[PDB]
């Protein structure tokens, strides 16, 4: 026949279990028609297999001969490939049969199985007429136990395991290749069209890693270079195939006699024009040399080719790096001398990092001359509160509760509602900054936020991004009151989550966060009392217009932070505002619950400690009841003394953090770990040094 | 890395920087913006500096007017005991 086939419908799809392998691997197999458009295939992948698009598409090519590489290259290459696939969302397109580099990458995926968790999208575009068991596939929507052990006399290679999915290319031929190559190429074409979620306007950044291969792969890289957007190509120096000779040609490119190696049909065979065009388009070609040239990281080698391969604009490059969530690349590859960042790009990048929890990117942007005072707008604040592209939280349900359950769909959230929610969470005595009349007058007729970090921390607590709140907690002023407010809010949200139809993990997580905030507040009070006792006392006393005209002591007691009140400096504030028998009375209160000489003896220490702490906590309540705000509750301060207090607090917390770092880096265990890693690297490097024997 | 303070004295002519304005008010803490635009041919003051001293020259954005003052300050300090 002149390729005249019968177009029947398919009957084989599902998942096959490969028996004969030592590890579980279930791959979604579907045989399709090469006549099919890529759109239906993409629809099946996103719907029948439920895969979101990656931030990187990798084409893999290798020689059909099942060759073997030089050792001490396969290990590092596999490690770099695993890191590249796992650190950022990436797909991998391969053949799938146990031949050539497919065996190497399958073994590399086997290596990751004994290293860490997670699943990696692996797709094997294998022709359907080449596998050994073209039978054992009559079933559809069924699990077919596949036997992984085969014999060379079958001459039909079985599919390699360790692939996430599989596609069987059915065109009509049996035992001969050359049907899925066109479909794979068109699939790369169609997928590259699809718009990424970033607002730059970027498609799918696609690179192709080239190892070994064959004379056909020369035409393949020819096509990759000549694509409207030239698809960059990465080569490895240890291969030995034309890939290695293409590294040789790329080396000291534009004397012609070194081409001849008799690897093909004599000097009558000549790929001269093709080699010349390939080395002509060498600017987007990048290779890896084992130690002889830099970029020893497979990931870095790819990522550099990923970014500068398309010569993308610097904001676009930063956006792609932000998507990839690799701050090291932006720090090193992007941020160098004279990056000529356009106007307003940095604020948009800060917003996009804030909505995606890329905290290190936020820190880097702050290090690059970005001011939160100059950044935040009312619109920006609402956008932060009106986003869905991050971790979920019960906030919307609370908003429904405050708005009395009269919600409209896709309601545009106002910040006055947020202030009312905050007042609901804190209490009736609390007075929000938004509830002030001037705020309402300013907002409904729609300049700046004097202390943006306060609302930033509030938002981080509210929408449950703990890392962001931890970062912002060590910035600005009034950090102790910040911690107290955060602890109180976390406790209130924990109670709300437990009281409602929630999975109860939210409540305990909020309890953990609140305890951490209370611990930080206690340690900050310890630092302040260590520095200057009178100033530490004065810190608790003064009011806070920004904080509902409250003081640290009142919030802490409202926060139920008994351990905070038990601090040494806390008590002398109550002294300036019975020590034995009073604690003894509450011991009797807990002894009413109940040989008993022994029983009372073994339950004495904890009861004693709890009673002492309880009495020390309720000293304040007793004293306030006796006394009942020029003094006794508050202390109205001048601006200069308040500035001195702010400077003192900032210096104290900076010293506390530095001391914590010094203690952490002086622990024996950290020294042991770092020294051991250094010794391992030094041993490997010394083996490398000893490798060269010039004699 | 560690605590401590270091007396850094920035002796440059007054007209060199771009933010010759926004620093006219006396006895007020005037915030400075360290993010420098690439278009301007004027260089901002390097950060992490303890003390600044500006030598107004009459002209703006030129050299050859702070060398003599710094040299005489060095002589003056040499005169100190």
């Amino acid at each position: 026949i002149s390729k005249h086939t019968q177009l029947s419908p398919t009957d084989a799809f599902g998942t096959i279990e490969f028996q004969g392998g030592g590890h579980s691997n279930k791959a979604m197999y579907v045989r399709v028609s090469f006549d099919t458009k890529p759109d239906l295939l993409l629809h099946l992948m996103t719907k029948e297999w439920q895969l979101e698009l990656p931030k990187l598409l990798i084409s893999v090519h290798g020689g059909l001969q099942n060759f073997e590489l030089q050792p001490k290259l396969k290990q590092v290459f596999g490690k770099g490939l695993i890191k590249a696939a796992m650190t950022t969302g990436a797909w991998i397109f391969t053949g799938g049969v146990n031949t050539g580099v497919i065996r190497h990458v399958g073994d590399a995926l086997k290596d990751h199985a004994s290293k860490s968790r997670g699943k990696i999208c692996t797709i094997g575009i294998a022709p359907w007429g080449i596998v050994e068991n073209q039978e054992d596939l009559i079933g559809r929507d069924v699990v077919r136990p596949y036997q992984t052990m085969s014999n060379p006399m079958s001459k039909l290679t079985v599919l390699n395991s360790m692939h996430s999915h599989f596609i069987l290319a059915d065109n009509g031929t049996t035992g001969k290749y050359g049907a899925e190559v066109k479909l794979r190429r068109q699939l790369e074409k169609h997928i590259s069209l699809q718009k990424i979620n970033t607002r730059i306007g970027q498609g799918v950044p696609v690179v192709a890693l080239i190892v070994e291969g064959g004379p056909n792969v020369i035409s393949i890289v020819l096509e990759y270079l000549r694509d409207t957007p030239p698809v960059p190509v990465v080569v490895c120096d240890g291969s030995g195939r034309a890939s290695d000779i293409l590294a040789f040609g790329h080396k000291y490119s534009e004397v012609t006699i070194q081409k001849t190696f008799t690897y093909t049909r004599t000097q009558a065979q000549h790929l001269f024009i093709i080699l010349m065009e390939c080395m002509k388009k060498k600017e987007l070609i990048t290779v890896f040399r084992m130690g002889s040239e830099g970029h020893q990281d497979i990931d870095l080698a790819i990522l550099t080719a990923l970014l500068k391969g398309a010569n993308a604009s610097a904001p676009d490059q930063l956006s792609l790096a932000l998507a990839w969530n690799r701050v090291d690349i932006a720090r090193s590859q992007i941020f160098i001398y004279g990056q000529q960042w356009p106007v307003g790009s940095l604020e948009q990048a800060m917003l996009d990092a804030l909505v995606l929890d890329r905290v290190d990117f936020v820190k880097l942007l702050i290090e690059n001359g970005v001011s939160m005072h100059r950044f935040l707008t009312i619109s920006r604040l609402e956008e932060l509160y009106n986003t869905r592209h991050g971790p979920s939280n019960t906030l919307y349900h609370l908003v429904r509760d405050v708005k009395k359950g009269n919600l409209p769909p896709d309601y545009r959230i106002s910040l006055i509602d947020i202030g009312l929610v905050i007042e609901y969470l804190m209490g009736g005595a609390y007075r929000c900054n938004y509830t002030r009349k001037r705020f309402r007058t300013l907002y409904h007729n729609l300049n700046h936020f004097p202390f943006p970090f306060h609302e930033l921390m509030v938002w981080a607590v509210l929408m449950k991004r703990q890392k962001m709140a931890l970062f912002f907690w060590q910035h600005g002023e009034e950090a102790m009151a910040k911690a107290l407010v955060a602890c109180k809010l976390c406790k209130a949200m924990a109670h709300e989550a437990s009281e409602n139809d929630m999975v109860d993990d939210i409540s305990q997580e909020l309890n953990h966060n609140s305890r951490d905030f209370g611990q930080l507040a206690v340690e900050l009070l310890d630092q302040s009392y260590k520095q200057d006792e009178q100033l530490a006392m004065k810190l608790l006393t003064y009011e806070l217009k920004n904080w509902s005209n409250a003081t640290c002591l009142q919030l802490a007691v409202a926060a139920k932070h008994r351990d905070f009140i038990a601090h040494t400096c806390s008590q002398m504030l109550l002294t300036d505002m019975n020590k034995y028998l009073g604690p003894y009375v509450m011991m009797i209160g807990k002894m009413m619950i109940d040989l008993l000489i022994a029983v009372f003896n073994n339950t004495f220490f904890e009861v004693k400690s709890i009673s002492n702490q309880v009495w020390k906590f309720q000293r304040y309540q007793l004293i306030m009841t006796f006394h009942e705000r020029d003094y006794g509750l508050k202390l109205f301060i001048t601006d200069d003394e308040l500035k001195k207090v702010h400077d003192f607090e900032e210096q104290c917390i900076e010293e506390y953090f530095r001391e914590k770092d010094d203690r952490f880096n002086s622990s024996n265990d950290e020294r042991i770990r770092v020294t051991s890693e250094r010794v391992e690297n030094m041993s490997m490097r010394l083996e490398e040094v000893n490798e060269r024997e010039h004699s």
